[PDB]
């Protein structure tokens, strides 16, 4: 169980300086893992990353969100093939890094669709995801589909939909990824989805309802962490937060970050690392006696 | 018999129908009273072709009050930098205010300060100035007709202007119009706000309209919204404006609104049970909170 | 799944009039069932009750809390036998009434112990409770041990303790009774006790944190009812509230009811009926579509 | 090392550490309280006559730690008794406790000081209440001249029959009208009696001068039913900057009288070093987090 921080706490540009900065600041805030947003994995400086991770003795993972030009839920096979080629490059980036986990909105575009998912689009997604999963299987990489809210996909809005999606592909390294931010909008409660997906849950995002400081919003973290403890979850737990103060050219506009929710990210990250770790410590004590 | 007091318990029309032709108006007015509500809220996405006579007739027959909400779009975006786009929306808003006056309604609300969509760029100072100026004109027009206007705070995916009650407060202070007020929504508050009582307390004076929605917009009490704290806080400020249920499912589709609001999922089929559940939920909540000042 | 009301919403005296009064009002507020507090089962008017239940078509159950003089968790076997004979008469009363459910603090005194439990006292309790369960069994009655808080017993304060207690007795009609008012104090959360006790959960009390109006205190009813949804619970669900305005000379003092929490019980009972039936109506829709 | 300067002291109650406050327990508890990160230790002055003040003074200076004391009366000392002998025994127990604090150079005295801390079997009587009010009014006056604040702790129905809610406590103060007399709320007891976790804070605003952070069952924080989020948010909205003191009880750490009085029947923790550090970190992190809310 590694405790991680999403790279957009620190920078929005993952050039050499941004890779080095984020890795270092992640280590300084107390985390074990940095999660690299590979929005563009074709231009991600793997050498700078492997060097920075080794220096700070830190682990890496990667998340990603596709767009209109790379939508695998598209009925246009050229667009589905673009996304599958991007997803495959990211898996390659993770293999080069020696990392084990790939996750995110890799089953559709990460946007506000204006129509429902189509049956054919869903097949294209499932086929695509299955091929990525198989390719990732030979390289030692787990793939987790992130359930996100109605405004960021029209495909996987609940843990149950994710479970049905997986059940068709029945790939041994393909898992579900839950984000407390997204749960707090779409799910019926913060404990049933964790119980429901028990075996399939392989990646977790910790995010406040407005995506700022932990425990300054509407997200029921207590119920969540107690559920996680009950199914014996031992995957990554990764802080995630977005503010006007750290902008990415792509991601910040896709996630609708219009507001300043922090300025001092070194305080935000240290606090969050403390928040998650002490949540896990308290829950262990329900477990025993 | 019409309920004459100010705190009316209302239903959003989209529990009942997506189409507000004459049958849709009649179906929703009837089903709304059959559920126990005092008021129906009409989604005037198009107020130019809204059958005002049918609405008058059905409201009188069933003895029901009405209000109207609305969300703009790209062609009607008042936060657009182009005075032609701005003035298209401004004509849209004006017709809605007129439709309400004909109905004898009091309350106009919704996302009327920008398009109701997923923006890709933060707001501009120029568009912000356009929204304020136009909203200031619509409020003026409404004031002569005995209509209040309430700006609905909604989540980051539905506007890039007013995402918190604090932003709305600041927006009103600039315009300083006596009939312009704030409209909060528990669904939206559950995303953007810090907690469910601070928005109520900060907004106290300006809170004129409230929407009751579960976190996923389904059945009340099957999601993650903290209704207890919200209602307790409403009772602490002695709120007595409208309180209106709001729910969307793929069962009942609007060609426009269902797609703008991202209703991909089926959350209920039986809307008679939904509306009846929600009426009791709101009214029993209000009944319980009243007992707290005594114990 | 009958939805019940505790008798002290209506009266503190279960003489002929009290019995008739409590049965009438329970039905007028909309309940299916009235739970009689059998503080003194020897003097309970069974005939008036059977009369009143049939007149208003209402089901019945009974609850009870032992006192110092009847403490089956005593080391004094004369006290233990007084307690056993009182429990036995209560079981008898339920048989005559034609009821199925007996519940309450029947494994110890209901009081503020000034000493931890003794091993000798714990063994007295289990053996007495076992005999009452055996007796009850031949009359088709379930016996449900109510988990209460640290101030009302020193024996069974959590569902986990109740399960371990049951494990040693292995009686087929012995179950656990949970009260939200008590869980809100002693339990780690409102779902995990339900899931842990699912087999043996046979009776439920619905009470606010201060025992007044439902939804005017600190109890997490949402998580509670959703957990009951998860395990398929369909035993009795009974409203329980206490106020200065309805006094039971014994029970009001034992429970520490010092405050006015309601003056008009007719509104209170109607509200609590709607509240519970509406929680259940909504939870049913979570399960499927 | 160095004494925390300001008023908002993050403290720890002594029964996290030990149940006996002879010289050894005082030293043990002060050292561990500083070790876990706290600014303050609250001594349970159940018996203030036999309290070793000079040892206390030593340990507090050595470890750079502030102090306060809490206390709960009993049958023999019930200042809400109608027997004036019993009220006097209480008033003289309270007075010595006042005195120990002044010797320590403390500022805060709190606890269940308006009655016995027990499960009463009868409602409060008008005569007892009269005794309680006048007697507390005197202990407050006496404490006033010494620079001591006196905070009445609101506790649940099973531990008193006088002050079970914030509103009751207000009406008690309004009748005494004493400047140094204040209210002490406890999230554990609030979780039972109050209407919610923010109204008692908003209602008590002025007179709120002491705060106990205890979980619903009184073990680790964040492993129970207490709504800490709303509570700390409400603290932030009123600008509260008094003490904030952790409080936990487990059968691993037993005081002869107190642990029985409070019904500590269960084992809720054993490694109290980790508990205190966890609790300290919990409170400071909560207060950090909530200070961000005004800005956003
Ligand atoms: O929470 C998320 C978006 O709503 C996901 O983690 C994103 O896919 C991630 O930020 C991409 O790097
Ligand atoms: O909640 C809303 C949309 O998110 C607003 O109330 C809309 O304006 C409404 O649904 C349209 O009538
Ligand atoms: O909750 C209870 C006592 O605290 C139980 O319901 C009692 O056994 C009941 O009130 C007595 O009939
Ligand atoms: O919370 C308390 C009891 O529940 C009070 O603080 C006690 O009186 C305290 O432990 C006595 O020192
Ligand atoms: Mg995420
Ligand atoms: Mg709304
Ligand atoms: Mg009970
Ligand atoms: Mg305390
Ligand atoms: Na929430
Ligand atoms: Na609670």
């Amino acid at each position: 169980m590694k405790i991680g921080c999403h790279g957009l706490v620190w920078t929005g540009h993952f050039d050499a300086e941004g890779i080095r900065y984020s890795v270092q600041k992640t280590r300084e805030a107390g985390f074990d893992l940095v999660e690299f947003p590979l929005m563009d994995p074709f231009s991600f400086d793997v050498q700078t990353a492997k060097s920075a991770l080794a220096e700070h003795g830190l682990a890496a993972s990667a998340s990603l969100g596709l767009s209109d030009a790379t939508d695998v839920s598209s009925e246009d096979p050229a667009v589905v093939k673009a996304g599958e080629e991007l997803l495959n490059r990211a898996v390659d980036v993770l293999a080069e890094l020696g990392a084990t986990d790939f996750c995110g909105v890799i089953y559709s575009a990460m946007k506000k669709y204006m129509e429902p998912a189509t049956a054919a689009g869903l097949a294209n997604s499932k086929a695509a995801v299955g091929r990525v999963a198989d390719r990732a299987s030979d390289l030692g990489i787990n793939v987790s589909l992130e359930v996100v809210n109605r405004y960021e996909t029209n495909v996987l809005n609940t843990g149950r939909q994710a479970l049905a999606y997986l059940e068709e592909l029945n790939r041994p390294n393909l898992g579900i990824h839950l984000d407390t931010y997204h749960m707090n909008i779409e799910e019926s409660d913060m404990f049933s989805p964790i119980l429901d997906t028990a075996e399939a849950l392989r990646y977790v995002h910790i995010g406040e309802s407005h995506r700022g400081y932990l425990g300054t919003g509407s997200v029921d973290f207590d119920t969540f962490f107690k559920a996680l403890g009950r199914i014996g979850y031992d995957g990554p737990v990764v802080f995630e937060s977005f503010s006007s103060s750290v902008v990415a050219p792509d991601l910040s506009r896709m996630l609708g970050i219009w507001r300043n929710l922090w300025a001092d990210n070194e305080e935000l990250g240290a606090h969050a690392n403390a928040f998650i770790r002490d949540k896990l410590t308290a829950i262990k004590t329900i477990e025993l006696h």
